[PDB]
């Protein structure tokens, strides 16, 4: 970077020189009227070239050389090392007229060289490198560069309710581990020359996106000073001489969203005082950029850590069977004593090179009670738009990693249920949809859920890993599979086999295979629901790059309501607890053939040959009947993807 | 694209098949309970494969072949040509049990094949190609693809005041020339089968970005129907059989801006009627994308077309000299009988493959009086923020094409004046800055203008082409050049030479070179203003990739006000009319030496050796004095760049 510093007619000029720049210096304006030629002297650590109309010539410290004065003959002045107290760094120009070789006048330039660099870990190894030349840009991908910031959304200490980033203070040194390091490195003499100061600053716009803290160690112990952030746009830095570093810690306050890309900047400037009432001049400016890490969802193929479960204290069979299932794994079981754990919360995560942790997304209105150390919280509230069932997180899921027409989605794709564009039907609120879209790395896809009364994608589809492989299956609810099976069992002489055996509140209904198959209107309803399922099958195959070989159909059956929307006739088996090879599957209570549920046997016949182990989990017996509603919920918290999100190259927005 | 169509237990299935897709067909669900095997027949134009667990086998129209029934054995059904009235397109499946070779049941699929494609000129040659496979995406660059739309911001007929795009109507067929063509191409039999319709639609969000018209030729002459746009989100298409095309014309309503990227979509869907009260199902959907062309500014290196001039009717010298200047060129002179033509308007342009024209940007509050056929209008109004002098378009300029550290800016870079970040000074309103940024192709740079009372970049800098070359110069105001020259003339014995000769209202002041050079406070002020100029010089060199060889300094002098801001002491010569090699330069009224202005002679000495021809234009004599204000204005409307904006690859936002 070239910077203009002119000699001044009369008075000598004193300037600060920042390493990594160089000066172009006008010696002509300072020359007396009528002067002919000039000569120069300079000190040891100042490098000086005379540039005549673009041609540069190096000049000795004391020579006698003279050059013709001319507006096109200038100096280029460079310094490679910072000044110390032992420095006299200078360039002196002598002027001569046509008569005589004794100078008629002299113009000086006195320099103080300093190093100033604002440094971040741009190369994303967790350590802060010295002046990464790419630190002011942010690029995606394996070869990409620029520093990353976490939203510091967890809570270090229980005493205050809110997440850490909601204020301007740091209570605990543990909080600093969530933060990105930024070091202002300087080198120079004991003090800056008169009239200069160093200032860190941010834009008003970014002031609600970041906060920046400096650690002091005064007498009575460590304290944390907020130097940039909400209602603080600048901080005047205390300069220390010699080779010095100031360590700062940066937190993100806000996730990427509609209208916020995730990029924020921090600057340092060397400012020069001109006079009272006159703004200070920015002599040198150095900039670093951060990208705030997105919120990321975990598909069922990822290793389970904890199984969160909600039910009533007396649903014993459910608790017993879920415990049994989880005991086959290394997972923790966590129980809260009615669908809220699945509908109100989605467990995501955030990651930066230095740190990562899980973050709960809270569905629009006690889930804030999960907020804790390295367990974060984020939520979106529609300001205007009304919330519907499609805003519940049973309607929010994510695919395994997929490749679609050569385009890779290494983190998978978020899936949310919706209605047809011209339908006037329900849709997840714009505020949540915009949030998910803005995270960018999961490239969300809308499916069609609005044919269901509750309207959730988890009612009709799920994903399971195929054991012993890198692959997965899409599981789809299928009414056609159910009718085929029931018609077979009828043909086999089982038409009088009864559903819901053991649920005493259903006994008077005496629902058999015969009764189901004879119900003409129910047949028509389910043919229509199969059309709805197949529409989704097609969009899933398209948007996930799946073929028929990747799909298994589980028997399902629905009843239609007044809105022509579906609710489960018997428990939906597709919405299952997936812990690697072990599947908790809702117990269907299907027709008993030879004292086994034919639905259970059919499902085992589909899954078991693939190495999947099926456990049927009864959540309804405690209620004595099934009306289409599930009274329990589960949510599995999983390990994050191995693939780092910053290695993705998302499509241009 | 694969689509799911199942045979139905009992009743035959009738379906529409859209060319370019294919069907995967379940024959198992339709099979009677206990059936063992199936066989199939199909018609001539239906291609059928039996797919067993992923392995596909082509099947003849009438064979006798049987396959084992199985959920994993399915049909793949393809058609290469649309149905006509002579078509019976079908596939029929026969089912068999273990005993006997006579079918026990049959399930049919009756097909009607149609072609549906919504086509646009994606390859950007001005003609609408058939189904460009990239039509649903928009990519930048020489190899880029996707269709382009103009904001139709001009006005075809004078009767209504507003720009064409402000309503839902088209009065004149000339308007269609500004619009992009979109053709819905179909092929099929006399009518769609019962229960289907074709519908064009857009999102609510895009409904204020576009409008779409169809031309009818009824008995009494041509009429224009608005089928999509404001408050119309969909249009049901009238289907014509055989091979048919419907031609539509698309206009943009809105420029890219903060919160609008410029991309809009239009869809067509084939919809299936399910029943009353049930949404129609989107059987097939085809999509095209448009990008709305940005507003682009023209630098001084571009060929002049028209010179717009505003002054009082009696400023005769100004009018005479401007006419003389323009007569040396092929330009039109347009005169309006006080700075408004430069401050209130910036002449830009828009371009699409089919059409382009000039578009005026109107500065925030009779410039709307320029609105006319192929002369467009756009403006931005701050809703809240107050307008200052920095919002005037003397503060809005653009560089010639430049390359900066290997990054090319083939359209140049917009330049707007501002204040230092921490200064609390003036800045152009966010609404205009956001607009300029959103055009993206000119990558705006803020300079420092707030040291000037009026605060406009055109007070201190301009660009001129270097005749006979592909190159250009940056011209900078320089106080140091002025002091050097005046000190030389003083030394030469000219100190008593007077400024402002011939301006009678200044005579009593008797301003000479001596009086100027002796004024100590004025010297200090101008040293400070030179610091301000040099700060800009540095940012221009950095952001435009310029060296000292690319810059010429014109003598200038300023007086300071109470805010420590500069106003011109004598007319600013840098703000000049550039018509190729011919430069109208404000007449400075400098000290006369040998009956010529020494400022004029000095400027000629700088410019003339480069082949630039200088004409000094006197706009102040009619006012008898110069107070720092200019009473005339000029604005040159130029030809657009040869380089097409869509060939640029702007940085990711
Ligand atoms: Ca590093
Ligand atoms: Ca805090
Ligand atoms: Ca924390
Ligand atoms: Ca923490
Ligand atoms: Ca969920
Ligand atoms: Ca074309
Ligand atoms: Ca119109
Ligand atoms: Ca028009
Ligand atoms: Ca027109
Ligand atoms: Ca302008």
């Amino acid at each position: 970077r070239e910077r203009t510093v002119r000699l001044q007619y009369g008075s000598r000029v004193e300037a600060v020189y920042v390493l990594g720049t160089y000066l172009w210096t006008d010696v002509y304006s300072a020359a007396p009227a009528g002067a002919q030629t000039f000569s120069l002297k300079h000190s040891e650590h100042v490098w000086v070239e005379v540039v005549r109309d673009g041609e540069a010539e190096e000049v000795a410290t004391n020579g006698k050389q003279r050059w013709l004065l001319s507006p096109s003959t200038t100096l280029r002045v460079t310094m490679s090392q910072a000044s110390t107290e032992a420095s006299s760094d200078k360039v002196t120009v002598n002027y001569y007229d046509e008569e005589g070789s004794i100078p008629i006048d002299q113009a000086g330039l006195f320099l103080t060289a300093i190093e100033i660099s604002l440094d971040v870990d741009a190369d994303r190894d967790g350590v802060v490198e010295k002046n990464n030349p790419k630190k002011a840009s942010w690029t995606w991908g394996p070869e990409g560069q620029g520093a990353i910031l976490l939203v510091n959304c967890d809570r270090e200490t229980p005493w205050l309710p809110k997440e850490d980033c909601r204020d301007e203070k740091v209570y605990s040194k543990e909080d600093l581990k969530d933060m990105s390091q930024m070091i202002l490195r300087t080198k120079g003499p004991d003090r800056l020359p008169a009239g200069y100061e160093i200032v860190l600053y941010i834009s008003m716009s970014d002031s609600d996106k970041v906060g920046v803290f400096y650690v002091e160690n005064p007498f009575f112990g460590q304290r944390y000073i907020h130097i940039l952030g909400r209602r603080k746009l600048y901080h005047v830095v205390k300069y220390t001489g010699g080779s010095a570093e100031l360590l700062f810690f940066v937190e993100g306050l806000c996730f990427p969203d509609e209208g916020f890309s995730g990029l924020v900047s921090i600057h340092v400037s060397l400012l020069e005082y001109m006079a009272q009432d006159i703004p200070l001049t920015p002599i040198f400016t150095d900039t670093v950029i951060f990208r705030i890490a997105p919120w990321i969802m975990t598909p069922n193929i990822l290793p389970p850590v904890s199984v969160f479960v909600c039910c009533m204290k007396d649903n014993y069979l459910f608790l017993k069977e879920v415990k049994n299932l989880v005991e086959k794994t290394n997972c923790e079981l966590k129980v809260c004593f009615d669908r809220w754990i699945q509908d109100e919360i989605e467990f995501g995560y955030i990651e930066a090179p230095h740190k990562g942790f899980p973050v709960v997304l809270d569905s629009p209105r006690p889930v804030k009670e999960l907020l804790g150390p390295d367990f974060g919280y984020v939520t979106r509230e529609p300001l205007f738009e009304s919330v519907t069932s499609l805003d519940s997180f049973g309607n929010l899921e994510v695919s395994p990693p997929v490749t679609v027409n050569g385009k890779t989605y290494p983190l998978g794709r978020i899936l949310i249920g919706s209605s047809f564009p011209l339908s006037g039907g329900r849709r997840m609120t714009k505020v949540v949809r915009d949030f998910l879209k803005a995270q960018q790395v999961q490239a969300p896809v809308e499916l069609y859920s609005d044919w269901l009364t509750v309207g959730h994608v988890d009612e009709f589809m799920s994903f399971v890993p195929i054991p012993g492989t890198k692959k997965f299956l899409l599981l789809m609810a299928s009414t056609s599979a159910c009718y085929k099976l029931f018609r077979e069992k009828q043909k086999d002489g089982h038409g009088e086999a009864i559903m819901f055996k053991g649920l005493g509140g259903m006994s008077s209904k005496r629902i058999t295979i015969n009764k189901i198959l004879s119900n003409e209107s129910l047949v028509q309803e389910n043919l229509y629901f199969q059309r709805c399922l197949d529409w989704n099958r097609d969009i899933l195959k398209k948007e996930l790059g799946l073929t028929e070989q990747d799909i298994i159909d589980l028997p399902a059956l629905f009843k239609m309501d007044e809105d022509h929307r579906a609710r489960a006739f018997f428990p939906n088996m597709v919405n299952m607890i997936v812990l690697d090879k072990d599947l908790g599957i809702p117990k269907p209570f299907g027709p008993q053939v030879e004292e086994e549920c034919c639905l259970e046997m059919h499902v085992r016949g589909l899954l078991e040959p693939l190495g999947l182990e099926c456990t049927f989990i009864d959540d309804i017996s405690a209620y004595h009947k099934f009306l289409g509603e599930v009274h329990c919920g589960t949510n599995v918290r999983r390990k994050p993807f191995t693939f780092k999100w910053w290695h993705m190259v998302p499509s241009r927005r």
